[PDB]
């Protein structure tokens, strides 16, 4: 047959065309997808993962080249003058931080291989004198004169900033499974919180005032399956930061007594630490897997955010309040269970449609029912039951320990990621299955052979996916027997971990 | 059979374990539901209503005991410099409050028992001496020196701060039908509202000027069901006051000539007015019972809300504005009734799956239909059509009247809680009941005899509910007897209300 | 049969009543509708369209009318006096404004008739003298003294503040197709933006530091189908204007150096050009029309955006981030013309329920499939597959632009208006075809003729539609003639356009 762009093309009288030659396509039904330019992705799955060469600004110690027009030899002062014209904001930034204006700094005692820094750190320390030369950096750089504040940067685990590009995303599924253009956002996201230095105090002011406020953090740390922002927003500390924000001193440093409001950085960068992540009783999957924080055996790591509450609260009402969360999270689980029941029950039953087999072959290239081990639980190519589940556990169960971590009355019980949207959510789950039960035992009555839809299976979207590319040795198994680094537990890891 | 838990361990190879014990389960599958300590809750349903311990805080009059390891009787200045250590905010608090600080007064003319209150108001006078019997207030305590604003406070109806948890949590069905650890946002949030004086103005500043910001009450009346801060915060109202709020005179009472910018407290709280509920027309649900508040009945309250909007505008475009909210609103319950007379169709005709008799019993003990007298309309533990009608008329159409009586002309139209929201659920409703007649057509004339699942009547959670405990003679109806309180109408209240 | 609301009233006990007596009614479900009073709309659809007649704030020239019960011929000084005391806010802001005070003037030059304005500008100079023939005006007033900012705001093309009421209001399907009181923001929003010039510096302190702020346009710019506000509020961008935006200048001029952060008004009203579309690459209907913006022939746009990018980052950061932008929306387009060819699929296979003819005619009074050449694309008085569509190519592959456009890097993979969201929406959409064809072929084969449900036809809401009325000659032609104003592509239209 021709394709669905022909069709559309004789209907409503515009060419079929490629979508990237300037042509304004009527609701884009004429148009046809070409393969932007890529780069090579790092990682395991090298043999195929792409990114979009914008990858450069991000990691760019492995993509970073010259494209500058402009050549010269230069000193610092020589990039101001002509950057004051060029770029202006980046030099009222760099005016206005510590690197350019001596005025304002703090005698915190900084120095550059055992000698002190006493003059301006210019454009061209950090990036290079060299026009046609020029470096962008990492926390590489930093470290030469933020050697404590590096080190914590490095410092965490999996499920961290220390390894959210170099694991979370050169390894995770979600990632590697998809076009390289649609999920360039996370790449940057993970690779902003990784690599670099400005993602709480941005360049190029680099202000610590700045970083302690909750807009240092949200732009990442929010949404739909992660949403401490929206959790900490709607609880009383959240009313009481938009109240005071205005007028409060964010000049102070991040001690018990210097803060009334507290801020994500209050209480997970405490005192100034920069891993933030090692103030958590345990690394839990994004709350996914279920752990009693309140249990004997983390005693400590309790007590020590009891602590922390009692800069400003009695440690009883902090206890209370963590037990609460403790109460809430178990109580989720229950919802969670009911739901995995439902939906493996009718993948037992053979009763799912599409059944694995009738849909594209997962990320690894297989045709595995995405919610048992081995196969790669997600929101798309797959079945509308899968989808509801993998909401259930991610999204929502997930997003109940935020809400309770984050005192967010409403976001526990009504709102979202809530105990009451798990309980619609498991209506929906348990809708589905009864569905699909129901057609199933009717064609099984009447002798109907049901078979897919061709369109859970192909499609121009789906044709895209590399489930469809995988073979026999196309792993980096090298990457995955790193000890250098924590690993993801992949299926077609090959090795150990 | 053996659990879900015993299966899942074996194939995880993860053992099955109580949730309590702090391991950490993969996606909770082989984790086992434990009940946690409970406290029996207070009201018509106490023979079964529980709460976590940490009710303490917000019901202490009848669940506040000592739990401090510190002893001693101390003098208010011994109380200041030992918490500037232990609990340093809450003394940087009381330290910038009128209660601890004289220059910051106003000579209002406060008194207890007649005489004038000269004295710093330090811990104390507020908590007791004994630090072995310390004392966790209610406005019952603040009533001692501000008499006028607790008893304005304590003069709303059913639907007010003044009954928010004394009535409208005890009385329930959302909140008695859970388990007591999925709802205990719902009882704190409903319960600072009603025994606290901090809702508003936070402890320990306790700062007027804090209390008359939006953020004074977002954290309550936010969301799915009760949306007035987005649609607020969405109105030209909202816009001014986020650019404003910074730079704007947040010390002026609220009064006619002293804002540009209205807010909540502004237009509720007319003039200082601590009864908030008493500007309404008249209650309605949260907008799910309608009612037309242009009427000629309501013509007192109607030139009231006139006259409040005439301190910054004609009042031509006030009542213009508010004559909308009523056109708006009664548009609004077209579909609505369109969507009910489809659901209880489903329901006469005997197509809805699961019937009432093959879900769990509601709350009451019932096997009843949701959306009929008697009935309980929820979102959980029901049906999907019961569930998307229950959206309909509580979610939806109360927040088309939260939308206009706010002025957010997106949110009555296109947003969360708006026109189109009502005709997309509408087309939903439609969609599942066609779905079921489909089901319940083909299955007759086949003469396949359809039993609903055994999902929707058991499982781990569902097995939680109170439903499966409710016995005659557990209703303590001496409650619903008491007139000094208003009362839900239930139908197991067993008296006349 | 009789009524639901007959019905329903024999059930609670309430009486029959019109909705409009005041009566507060039990879920409004014995209430009747009335129609409220109505004045006739302008355009081309005028023989049906209506408005309610508070239009008259908003299309003034048309349908304003005294209305007042004062009267006297008064002088500037009297106007503030009395209003000083009647509407205070209102001095108050105007004491406050240029208009009312030399003080804050900056000699910029204004003129009316060629002599320069050196006195106040009071009411009476805006409003009139006489109480009896009080003026409420349009842009056409400020053209006067501010002909500049008049003639900006009146360049536009079609999707521009200059048509949003004249054509995009009287034209628009979604407004003429429903009850005027349904819809009486949409025709607010949309004249606040053509015919006034108080949308982003309010009245009556027209103050340009508040024109300046994102709270200037996100009233409007926001929500399910073009979410800007949320793009733009989490990017790095909205996240430092969240942080900057107390302690900033707000009172220096939209120029390059200006402004560390940047803004809507910013990067849209560049250098304070009042014809913000103008520096739009090409319309491209909210982003539901496919266009690849860096492509050769849009290379002047593009350079025009890097450059504009350039105040504060390098071009070659800027020129990708852009790149990063086609690249996503070009991968957007791929998902949405699959559903398209799922949905049309169901369609020319005849498995819709309910097909065309089994719904209420369309807003121009047919029977035809929206998402076909000459139907109307829908969300409501439509099949859920259509519903589903619409939902995919509006409020999501349109808002995929907007994520990339404003460097969201969440809602660009993740969050409201993504491509996970694609994602998901295209899951429902094959679990619609799927249900539907399923459905189909099990009816085939055991002979079961299905006719789809009457509630899909008719219903309190779906009777209200001007589909039904729309009869030949009801269309004013000769609106869609003149050549002065554009035209939106209406299938009933008679003409070229
Ligand atoms: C040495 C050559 C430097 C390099 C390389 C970087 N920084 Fe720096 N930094 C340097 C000095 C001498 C100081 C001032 C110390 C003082 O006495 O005040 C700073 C300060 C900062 C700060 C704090 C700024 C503030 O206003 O308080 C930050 C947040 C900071 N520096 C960040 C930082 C980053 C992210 C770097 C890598 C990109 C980096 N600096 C490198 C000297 C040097
Ligand atoms: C102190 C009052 C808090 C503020 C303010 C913020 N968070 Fe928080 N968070 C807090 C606690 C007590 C917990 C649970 C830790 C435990 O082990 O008991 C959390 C947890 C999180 C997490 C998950 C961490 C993990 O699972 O180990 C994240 C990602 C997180 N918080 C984010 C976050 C952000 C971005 C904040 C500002 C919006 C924020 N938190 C503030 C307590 C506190
Ligand atoms: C958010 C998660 C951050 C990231 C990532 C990094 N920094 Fe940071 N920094 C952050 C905060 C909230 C503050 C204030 C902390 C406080 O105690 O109040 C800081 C401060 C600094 C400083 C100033 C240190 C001083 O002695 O005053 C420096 C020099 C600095 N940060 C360095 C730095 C570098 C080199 C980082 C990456 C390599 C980096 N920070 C990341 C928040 C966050
Ligand atoms: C920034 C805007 C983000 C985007 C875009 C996405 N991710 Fe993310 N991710 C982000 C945060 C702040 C969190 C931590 C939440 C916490 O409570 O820990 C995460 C977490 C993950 C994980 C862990 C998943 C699991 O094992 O539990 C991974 C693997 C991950 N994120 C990867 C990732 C990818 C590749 C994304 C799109 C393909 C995705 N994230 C989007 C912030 C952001
Ligand atoms: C008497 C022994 C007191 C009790 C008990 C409580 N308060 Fe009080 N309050 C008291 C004084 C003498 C004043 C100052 C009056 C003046 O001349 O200014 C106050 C003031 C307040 C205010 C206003 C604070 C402001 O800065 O404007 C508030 C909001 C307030 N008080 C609250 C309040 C609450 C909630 C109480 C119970 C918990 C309470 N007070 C008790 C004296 C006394
Ligand atoms: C004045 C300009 C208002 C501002 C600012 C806020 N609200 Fe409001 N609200 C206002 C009116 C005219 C109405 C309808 C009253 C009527 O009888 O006509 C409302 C109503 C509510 C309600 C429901 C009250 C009831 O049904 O009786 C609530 C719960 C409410 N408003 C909340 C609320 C909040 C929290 C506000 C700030 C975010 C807010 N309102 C501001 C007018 C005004
Ligand atoms: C929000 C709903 C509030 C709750 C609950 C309570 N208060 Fe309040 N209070 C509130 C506002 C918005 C303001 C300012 C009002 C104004 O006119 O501008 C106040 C003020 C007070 C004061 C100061 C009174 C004075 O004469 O200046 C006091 C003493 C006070 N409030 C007492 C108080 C108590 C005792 C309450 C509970 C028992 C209480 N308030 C609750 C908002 C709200
Ligand atoms: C604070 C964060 C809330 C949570 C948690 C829940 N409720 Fe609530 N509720 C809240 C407000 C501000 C409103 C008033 C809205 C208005 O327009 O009136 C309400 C209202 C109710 C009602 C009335 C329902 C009806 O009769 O119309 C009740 C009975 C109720 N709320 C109870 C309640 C319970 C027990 C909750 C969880 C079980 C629930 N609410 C959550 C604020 C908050
Ligand atoms: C002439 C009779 C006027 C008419 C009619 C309107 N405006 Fe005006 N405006 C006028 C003067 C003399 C000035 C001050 C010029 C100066 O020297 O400063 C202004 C200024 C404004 C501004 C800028 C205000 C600021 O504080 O910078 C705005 C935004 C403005 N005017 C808006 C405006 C609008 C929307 C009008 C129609 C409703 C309007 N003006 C009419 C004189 C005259
Ligand atoms: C500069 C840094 C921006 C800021 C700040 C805001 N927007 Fe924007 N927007 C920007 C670009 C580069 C584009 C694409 C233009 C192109 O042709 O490449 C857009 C587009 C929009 C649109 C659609 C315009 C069109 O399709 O022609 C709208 C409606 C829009 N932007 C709204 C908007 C608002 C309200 C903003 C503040 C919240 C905002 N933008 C800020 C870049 C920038
Ligand atoms: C938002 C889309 C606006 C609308 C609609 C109109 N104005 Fe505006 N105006 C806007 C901004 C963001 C600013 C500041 C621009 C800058 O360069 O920084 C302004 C400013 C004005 C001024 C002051 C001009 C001066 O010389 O200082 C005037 C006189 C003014 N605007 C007039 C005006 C009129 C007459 C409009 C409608 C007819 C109008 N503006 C609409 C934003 C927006
Ligand atoms: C203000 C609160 C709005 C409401 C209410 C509605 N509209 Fe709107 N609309 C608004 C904006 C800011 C945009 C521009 C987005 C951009 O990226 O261009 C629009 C756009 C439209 C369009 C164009 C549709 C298309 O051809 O692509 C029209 C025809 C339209 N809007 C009409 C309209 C009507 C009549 C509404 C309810 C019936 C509706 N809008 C609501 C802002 C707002």
């Amino acid at each position: 047959g021709p394709t669905f762009q022909d069709v559309a093309s004789q209907v409503f009288g515009q060419p079929v065309g490629p979508d990237n030659d300037g042509t304004l396509y009527i609701f884009g039904l004429t148009a046809k997808y070409t393969e932007p330019e890529y780069v090579d992705g790092r990682g395991p799955y090298k043999s195929f993962l792409k990114m979009l060469p914008s990858i450069r600004w991000y990691d760019p110690e492995h993509y970073w080249t010259n494209g500058s027009q402009t050549e010269g030899v230069f000193k610092n002062e020589e990039c101001v003058l002509c950057h004051t014209v060029q770029t202006p904001t980046i030099v009222n930034d760099w005016k206005q931080s510590s690197h350019g204006s001596k005025d304002i700094r703090r005698g915190i005692g900084i120095k550059k291989d055992g000698k002190p820094v006493e003059d301006l750190v210019g454009c061209a320390d950090c990036h290079g004198n060299n026009h046609q030369k020029l470096e962008m950096p990492t926390y590489k750089l930093c470290n030469d004169c933020h050697p404590k504040e590096t080190a914590e940067h490095r410092a965490g685990g999996l499920g961290s900033h220390t390894h959210a590009y170099t694991v979370n995303v050169l390894e995770f599924s979600w990632h590697v499974g998809k076009p390289a253009e649609e999920v360039t956002g996370c790449a940057h996201c993970h690779a902003i919180a990784e690599n670099r230095c400005s993602g709480c105090h941005t360049r190029h002011k680099f202000d610590p005032a700045e970083a302690r406020k909750p807009t240092a953090c949200r732009v990442c740390h929010m949404g739909i399956d992660h949403d401490e922002w929206a959790m900490y927003n709607t609880s009383i500390h959240g009313a009481l930061y938009e109240a005071e924000s205005a007028r409060m001193d964010w000049g102070k440093k991040l001690k018990k007594g210097n803060y009334r409001v507290p801020t994500c950085a209050y209480c997970h960068m405490q005192n100034g630490d920069h891993n933030p992540q090692r103030f958590g009783t345990i690394y839990s999957d994004m709350g996914m897997f279920q752990v009693d924080r309140g249990a004997p055996k983390h005693k400590a790591k309790r007590d020590s955010w009891i602590k922390l509450c009692q800069d400003c609260h009695s440690p009883r009402f902090a206890a209370d309040k963590l037990k609460e969360m403790d109460a809430g999270v178990n109580l989720s689980f229950t919802k969670w269970r009911e739901a995995a029941a439902v939906i493996v029950g009718c993948y037992l039953d053979g009763v799912v449609d599409p059944m694995p087999e009738g849909s594209a072959p997962d990320w690894y290239g297989h045709y595995t029912f995405s919610l048992l081990p081995g196969g790669d639980p997600r929101f798309y190519a797959t079945s509308n039951l899968e989808r509801l589940g993998l909401e259930m556990i991610c999204y929502l169960t997930g997003n109940v320990y935020k809400a309770y971590a984050h005192m967010s009355m409403y976001n526990q019980t009504y709102g979202n990621g809530s105990a009451f949207e798990q309980d619609r959510k498991l209506v929906e789950i348990k809708t589905e299955a009864a569905k699909l039960r129901r057609f199933a035992a009717i064609e099984k009555k009447i002798g109907l052979e049901h078979k897919s839809a061709d369109f859970w299976k192909h499609g121009e979207y789906l044709d895209l996916l590399p489930g469809w590319k995988r073979k026999p040795g196309d792993v980096d198994v090298e990457w995955f027997k790193r000890t250098d680094i924590p690993h993801r537990a992949n299926a077609d890891a090959g090795v150990e971990i």
